[PDB]
């Protein structure tokens, strides 16, 4: 218990270290974002409302979309400050004919979309069988099924221009699984498969110019989940930063924080 | 290069299983549900429960495939229901868990096999189909697992199988909705496994069967039916969590974190 804490914390600084001297030494170079249309789902609040913040800086021209009508009005008067062009929508980006109708807004009112940022998220925590079926069938609906219908809408443009970049926000429950977060954690390792799938089927099709981001975060204190009773402590401007440093330098798996990745190096080894 | 950590990784889980080998428990008599077991994995896998004596529940939307697997099955010794179930649809699973209760009984093996797929290029899919894979995939595994749950937590006794895919550790072209769904089912599992563990419930076991492409006529042809039937029963009976067929395939998902 003493000893594999003193192991962990050891590679928590030895990786991260290692990672900060070859992010100088052999550097990923940084494109620029500036004129690009920027869609980011679930803009209203947390995540989504600090990487609206980081495009706007970026002086990109911004797409907002959510289902809280003053929350995403909010973020929009915060990146119109920044310098940018914003335009906001009232969406839900889990229902399917919502998307559609208003994709064909976006399309007649600012454009054909660049970057698309699918961070639109819920939980409804509970164990297995206290969740409702509701929850589980609207967290698929949303952190999922969403992502299929609004890359779908989107990808047809990107695909005609040979130029995108398709943003899954996933979580590290995407990799692996947390109790009382069983609909969530399900969900969300879809949205890292969905992600992955997509990377290759790009690839595949010969299509060079649409880049693929996703970004896994561990728990950030946005008030999506109630704050763990006794348990990284991980702020919303942290994420947004390392989200926008991701795009920039077309990273595909973008964890917070990012030695995150040896706890999943790790778990591919025991018995 | 990799066609030699094939046979290095092959013969060195060949040489384990003998010298230190994981021990077999029975399941004779405990009532198995299978979906989807009208035909392929899900047959083979009603072969392999009749033989080890199980009493079993098999459920399909294709009638005549699960009475021909049941037939199968009595000829072998073993006392089959079959139940036309859309494992897809919420409504059909609970009705039919009643009917499973009040005929059978409490079942305490669940095996979540029954699948879909559309092969297409994302801009090729029908929207209909994405909402399928998902139905059947994954979300007709919550509904089954929760209505069945219950009576093995109480019993402290179940054993809860995932049929997943090597889709549902990496990502194919041509298959995204499929992947994404997979990628689900692996996740359904590992919650599930940690939940319980969680909750203080070591009665309830889960094996998540992981195969690559199986001669079953599921999609067109780009690994036999009986062997994926073995390599899943072997593992449910030695309570393995993650059951990759062939199980060398491990070494590339190892890479590929590399
Ligand atoms: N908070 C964390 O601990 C954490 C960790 C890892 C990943 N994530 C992911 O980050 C993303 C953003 O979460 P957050 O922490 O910023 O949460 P948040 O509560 O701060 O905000 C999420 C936003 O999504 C919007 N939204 C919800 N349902 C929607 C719908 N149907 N249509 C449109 N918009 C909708 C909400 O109105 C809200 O403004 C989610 O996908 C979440 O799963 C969160
Ligand atoms: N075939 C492969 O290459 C392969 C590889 C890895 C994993 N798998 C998985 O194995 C499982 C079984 O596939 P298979 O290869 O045996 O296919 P299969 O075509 O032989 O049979 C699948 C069965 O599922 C049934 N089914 C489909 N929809 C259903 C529904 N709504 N309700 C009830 N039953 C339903 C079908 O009637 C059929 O009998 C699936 O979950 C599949 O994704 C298959
Ligand atoms: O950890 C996240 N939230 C915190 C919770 O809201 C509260 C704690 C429980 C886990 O509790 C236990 C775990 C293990 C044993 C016993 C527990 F009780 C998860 C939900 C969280 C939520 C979304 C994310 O996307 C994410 F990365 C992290
Ligand atoms: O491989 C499985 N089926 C085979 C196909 O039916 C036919 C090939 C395509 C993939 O094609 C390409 C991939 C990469 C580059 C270029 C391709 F053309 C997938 C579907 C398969 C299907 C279910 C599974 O669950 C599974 F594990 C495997």
């Amino acid at each position: 218990n003493i000893i594999l804490d003193l192991l962990l914390l050891l590679l928590t600084i030895i990786y991260s270290y290692l990672e900060a001297l070859v992010k100088v030494f052999f550097p990923r170079k940084r494109k620029s974002v500036a004129g690009e249309i920027v869609l980011i789902t679930g803009a209203g609040h947390g995540i989504g409302r600090w990487t609206a913040y980081e495009f706007a800086k970026q002086k990109s021209r911004l797409v907002l979309w959510d289902i809280n009508k003053h929350g995403v009005e909010e973020t929009a008067a915060e990146c119109r400050k920044l310098g940018a062009t914003v335009h906001t929508f009232v969406v839900d980006c889990g229902n399917r004919e919502d998307i559609y109708n208003s994709v064909k807004q976006v399309k007649k009112e600012v454009g054909d979309v660049t970057i698309l940022v699918n961070n639109a998220g819920t939980v409804y925590p509970a164990d297995l069988l206290s969740t409702k079926d509701e929850e589980i069938t609207k967290t698929f609906e949303i952190n999922i099924l969403g992502h299929f219908w609004i890359t779908k809408a989107l990808l047809p443009s990107m695909i005609k221009r040979n130029h995108g970049h398709i943003v899954t926000v996933a979580s590290v429950c995407g990799h692996e699984g947390i109790p009382y977060l069983i609909p969530y954690c399900s969900s969300k390792f879809a949205a890292v498969g969905f992600h992955r799938a997509l990377t290759l089927e790009l690839q595949a099709l010969g299509i060079t110019g649409i880049k693929t981001s996703c970004l896994c975060p561990v728990f950030v204190n946005t008030g999506f989940t109630k704050n763990p009773s006794t348990r990284p402590i991980l702020e919303t401007d942290t994420v947004a930063r390392s989200l926008i440093d991701g795009i920039l330098t077309n990273k595909k798996m973008i964890f917070v924080p990012s030695y995150y990745n040896i706890y999943l190096i790790l778990d591919k080894f025991l018995p």
